[PDB]
C-alpha cells in the first residue's frame, strides 16, 4: 500500500523498468489520462472537493471533463508524476523538485495532506493497479509532497 | 506592432473587454490552440529551433503535435499568457510572476530573448489579428519576459 511517511527501500533495476513500462502508455495520452484520473479522485473522494476552488459549480463528471480548469490542474498533476518517473536514476533531483512543489501546497494552495496518497493510489490503480514497485515511486512522492507541512 | 523594449501604456477599460472576449474561446480549448501556436512558430522560425532540445529529431508539422514533448511545452506556454490576461487588473501580480518567467529563460533554459516577441506575434494573430489592444498586451509580456537579461 502507498505510504506518505517515514521511508521507503529504494527502487531496484527490475521496478524502474516495469515503472517505465507501465507509465509510457499512460503518459503517451496524459491529457486524457490525467483528466479521469483526476475526475474519478474528485468525484469518489467528496471531502477533497473543497479545496479545489476553482472547481465551485462544477459537479456532474461530465461537467468537470469539459472544464479548461480541470484540464489544466490534471495536466500539470499528471506531468509532475512524469517528471518523478523520468527522474528515478536521480533521487536528488526528484527531491529538490518534490520538496519545492510541497511548498507550494502547504503555503499557498493550502491543501490538506492527507489527500495526496489518496489521489497517489488512484493514479497508481490506472497505471499498474497492483504493481508493489510503482506503489513504491507513489510512496516517495507522497512523502517528499508532505516535507514541507 | 509588438515590442519588447521600453514602455507601453497601460490598458484602457475598453481594451481589457476585448482582450478576455477574444481570448476566452482560444483559452477554451488551450490544448489545441497552444499545441497549433508552438508548432507554427516552430516550423517557420527554423533559427530558433536550435532552442528547444527535447525537439531534436522532430520536424513535420504532424511528428510535433504527436510528440508530449511539444505539447507540454505549448500548454505550458498558452497558460502563462492566460495568467497574465486573468491578471490585467493586478498589474503589479503580472509583473511578480513574469519577471520569475524571466529569470528561468535567461539562468536555466538560455532561450535568446529575441524570440519573445517573434512567438508572441503569433499568439497575436490567432487570438485577436489585428486588434491593437491584445498587441499592447503581448508587448508588456514581453518587455517582463526580458527583464531578466
Ligand atoms: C501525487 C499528488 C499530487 C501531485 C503530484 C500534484 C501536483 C501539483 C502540481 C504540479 C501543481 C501545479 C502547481 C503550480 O501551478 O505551480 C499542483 C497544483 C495544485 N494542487 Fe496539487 N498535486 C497532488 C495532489 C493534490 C491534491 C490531493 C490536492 C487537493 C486535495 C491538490 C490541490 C492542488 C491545488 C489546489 C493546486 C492549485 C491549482 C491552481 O489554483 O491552479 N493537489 N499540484
Ligand atoms: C510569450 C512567450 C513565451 C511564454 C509566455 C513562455 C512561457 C514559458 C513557460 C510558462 C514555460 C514553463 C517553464 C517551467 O516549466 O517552469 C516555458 C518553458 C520554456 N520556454 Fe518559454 N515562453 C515563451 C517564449 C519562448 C521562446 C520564444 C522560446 C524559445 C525560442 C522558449 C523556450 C522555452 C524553453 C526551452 C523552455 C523549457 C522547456 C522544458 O525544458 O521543459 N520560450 N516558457
Amino acid at each position: 500500500p502507498i505510504v506518505d511517511t517515514g521511508s521507503v527501500a529504494p527502487l531496484s533495476a527490475a521496478e524502474k523498468t516495469k515503472i517505465r513500462s507501465a507509465w509510457a502508455p499512460v503518459y503517451s495520452t496524459y491529457e486524457t489520462s490525467g483528466v479521469d484520473i483526476l475526475v474519478k479522485f474528485f468525484t469518489s473522494t467528496p471531502a477533497a472537493q473543497e479545496f479545489f476552488p476553482k472547481f465551485k459549480g462544477l459537479t456532474t463528471a461530465d461537467q468537470l471533463k469539459k472544464s479548461a480548469d480541470v484540464r489544466w490542474h490534471a495536466e500539470r498533476i499528471i506531468n509532475a508524476v512524469n517528471d518523478a518517473v523520468a527522474s528515478m536514476d536521480d533521487t536528488e533531483k526528484m527531491s529538490m523538485k518534490l520538496r519545492d512543489l510541497s511548498g507550494k501546497h502547504a503555503k499557498s494552495f493550502q491543501v490538506d495532506p492527507q489527500y495526496f496518497k489518496v489521489l497517489a493510489a488512484v493514479i497508481a490503480d490506472t497505471v499498474a493497479a497492483g504493481d508493489a514497485g510503482f506503489e513504491k515511486l507513489m510512496s516517495m512522492i507522497c512523502i517528499l509532497l508532505r516535507s514541507a507541512y
